[PDB]
């Protein structure tokens, strides 16, 4: 049920998602998950409830339901943060909120450095998100610094492409490579390519929107539904399975890891009971038969950005 990463630390391969989870109601969301058995969970400053998520956490600490060494917290570095002299202070906030004296893994949430400030996403007068002047290598370098300082056990990236990977890869004077790399992942998104470079390479990937992101605020009718995909739902019936647990055991068989997002507690606990059952190779391949190269999560406003990731094939 973990996955040894290149740091020497062992990550769940499943965790509970937050993004979206309103401050309301994911303090008992993160108890809940803790009570049925997650042991890892995916956090952003971004996502603008850390402070409800660290509630949760402390209390099933102070109860004693879990100690502080078997949980595997994750937590990202905003993109008005690249700036070398900003990393510490945000990373230093994301724990204060959390109430924790380390992340066990802290990621850069996205390669693109926009202007600091209190805007999320600075844009000018025409709408373009501003960018800053920050490269990746300076910003992984104040990331390495985290370590060092013992603020976090290891870092790592989101949303790079194989290019970017290796541009920190190739850093002249690299200390500590990126542990994990967290991309978008699903039957329709299958990211063959970037996985295979990602895992020869030994970097752990974690697959993110792993149900299709349904709640996200931008989705459109028109959209695909993988829940409600009818040869998904037909292999879900052949395991005695909902079509949610199928979605997340496929990437576990893929040697990835996967953090499914809910708020609703008997689909939480529905979530963590994928460990009873297996694919078969045919059905892992048939699933990734349906891949789309369908991206769901990506904005337009950044795509002039020197730094965007997805222009590039993988
Ligand atoms: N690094 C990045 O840039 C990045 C980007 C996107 C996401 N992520 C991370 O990955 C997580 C997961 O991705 P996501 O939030 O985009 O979406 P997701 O996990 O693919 O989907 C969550 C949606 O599915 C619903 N759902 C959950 N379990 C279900 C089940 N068993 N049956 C039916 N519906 C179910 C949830 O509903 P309820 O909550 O109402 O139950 C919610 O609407 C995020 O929360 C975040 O932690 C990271
Ligand atoms: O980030 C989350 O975890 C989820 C997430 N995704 N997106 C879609 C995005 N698309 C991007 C594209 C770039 C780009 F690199 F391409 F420029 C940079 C940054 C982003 S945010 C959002 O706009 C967002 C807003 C608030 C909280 C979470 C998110």
């Amino acid at each position: 049920s973990r996955i040894l990463l290149n740091n020497g630390a062992k990550m769940p391969i499943l965790g509970l998602g937050t993004w979206k989870s309103p401050p309301g109601q994911v303090t008992e969301a993160v108890k809940v998950a803790i009570d049925v058995g997650y042991r890892h969970i995916d956090c952003a400053h971004v996502y603008q409830n850390e402070n409800e998520v660290g509630v949760a956490i402390q209390e099933k600490l102070r109860e004693q339901v879990v100690k502080r060494e078997e949980l595997f917290i994750v937590s990202k570095l905003w993109c008005t943060y690249h700036e070398k002299g900003l990393v510490k202070g945000a990373c230093q906030k994301t724990l204060s909120d959390l109430k924790l004296d380390y992340l066990d893994l802290y990621l850069i949430h996205w390669p693109t450095g926009f202007k600091p400030g209190k805007e999320f996403f600075p844009l000018d007068e025409s709408g373009n998100v501003v960018p800053s002047d920050t490269n990746i290598l300076d910003t992984w370098a104040a990331m390495e610094e985290l370590v060092d300082e013992g603020l976090v056990k290891a870092i790592g990236i989101s949303n790079f492409n194989h290019l970017q990977v290796e541009m920190i890869l190739n850093k002249p004077g690299l200390k500590y490579k990126p542990a994990v790399n967290q991309i978008e992942c699903h039957p329709y998104l299958t990211q063959e390519k970037l996985i295979q470079y990602c895992q020869s390479k030994g970097i752990v990937v974690t697959a993110y929107s792993p149900l299709g992101s349904p709640d996200r605020p931008w989705a459109k009718p028109e959209d695909p539904s993988l829940l409600e995909d009818p040869r998904i739902k037909a292999i879900a019936a052949k395991h005695n399975k909902t079509t949610a647990q199928v979605l997340i055991r496929f990437p576990m068989q893929r040697n990835l890891v996967v953090i499914p997002k809910s708020v609703t507690p008997e689909r939480i606990a529905e979530n963590f009971k994928v460990f009873d059952f297996e694919l078969s190779s045919q059905d892992m391949t048939t699933l990734l038969s349906y891949n789309r190269n369908w991206r769901v999560c990506a904005l337009l406003s950044c795509t002039s950005h020197k730094d965007y990731p997805f222009h590039e094939e993988f």
